[PDB]
């Protein structure tokens, strides 16, 4: 309803409102628009207010985080924007502010933004098997994730980027610990371990028990990370071709360098459909089923799109298969 046009990085009222929901079209926007969005999130969640974040530093820091993501097909700035924007969505969808402190929100949000810093676009198995410098550096223990985390704090140690410069040190120590746990929790090698620890607490969940809360925070960041398929089908789908783009780059290389190839990155055997049916049925549906025991509104906003996406890929596979029966 506006009297004149604004530049793009002046988000409109429509965009700001849309940003609260997981229907948001994470493809519409260029990096500067995404930066303004992340910025708005910090103000709107009251984090600028409650941690005295100098607002120019907030901007400088985000631009700096941006600079430290690489131009990978999948593990890129736009992916961290998805993860952060889904977390933002979740704060509203689950009323996380009723249950969590502002320090906990700061952790969730900053860990979402930082959780894949400087990802080289080849996973931990490649690093370990190739004996990369990262694998040697981190002794084969969640090397990518430990690195993302280290880069996060290197950025924050530069004073012009230090969004925590006005938090007292006890606060800093606490945010740092949370963020480390959360970013490390994103390594999928630990998925069943973390899911088991959570389910065990979920036998008698207790919002006043820090250990219960830490596990909830780890499940929350894990949901957000692997949440592409929760989004509308037109927004979700292009991500799968990016993921395969990386997975196939890795397996080419592995083949070429004599290293073990994983069959789920095997060009000859893998399909969008075959990639997503299992990942939806046996990773995403069940994780969100348990979150849903705490947050039942999660069913309708997030389990439904997943059921729909599983059903669609199942159809797709039926036709892809028909189609390779014209071949070979
Ligand atoms: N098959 C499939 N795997 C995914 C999908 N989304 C995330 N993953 C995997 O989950 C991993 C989680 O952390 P990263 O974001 O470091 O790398 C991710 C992918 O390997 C998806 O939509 N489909
Ligand atoms: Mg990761
Ligand atoms: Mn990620």
């Amino acid at each position: 309803g506006s009297h004149m046009t604004y530049p793009k990085y002046l988000l409109s009222p429509e965009t700001i409102e849309a940003l609260r929901k997981p229907t948001f079209d994470v493809w519409l926007w260029e990096p500067n628009e995404m930066l303004s969005c992340l910025e708005h999130m910090y103000h709107d969640l009251g984090l600028v207010r409650d941690f005295s974040i100098n607002p120019v530093t907030l901007r400088r820091w985000l631009f700096c985080v941006h600079d430290n993501y690489r131009n990978n097909p999948f593990h890129n700035f736009r992916h961290c924007f998805c993860v952060a924007q889904m977390m933002y969505s979740m704060v509203w969808l689950c009323s996380l502010q009723e249950k969590f402190s502002q320090t906990d929100i700061l952790i969730l949000m900053t860990a979402a933004i930082c959780h894949d810093l400087d990802h080289p676009g080849y996973n931990n198995t490649y690093q370990i098997n190739a004996r990369t410098e990262l694998a040697v550096r981190y002794n084969d223990i969640s090397p990518l994730e430990n690195h993302h985390c280290a880069v996060a704090f290197q950025i924050l140690a530069e004073p012009e980027c230090n969004i925590f410069s006005n938090i007292p040190p006890d606060g800093f120590k606490q945010i740092r610990q949370g963020m480390i746990t959360l970013i490390l929790a994103t390594d999928m090698a630990r998925h069943a371990e973390i899911m088991d620890s959570f389910k065990e607490k979920m036998e008698n969940f207790d919002y006043s028990n820090e250990e219960h809360m830490t596990l909830l925070k780890m499940i929350l960041i894990k949901c957000c990370d692997i949440s592409n398929e929760v989004r509308p089908m037109e927004v979700a789908e292009p991500w799968v071709d990016c993921l395969l783009e990386e997975y196939f780059m890795q397996s080419d290389r592995e083949k070429s360098e004599g290293l073990p190839v994983a069959p789920f990155m095997d060009r000859d055997k893998v399909t969008k459909a075959t990639a997503q049916i299992g990942f939806i049925k046996f990773v995403l549906i069940p994780m969100f089923e348990t979150v849903t025991k705490l947050f039942p509104m999660v069913e309708e906003i997030m389990l439904q799109p997943l059921w729909e996406s599983r059903d669609r890929y199942e159809e797709l596979k039926r036709i892809d298969d028909a189609m390779k029966e014209l071949q070979k």
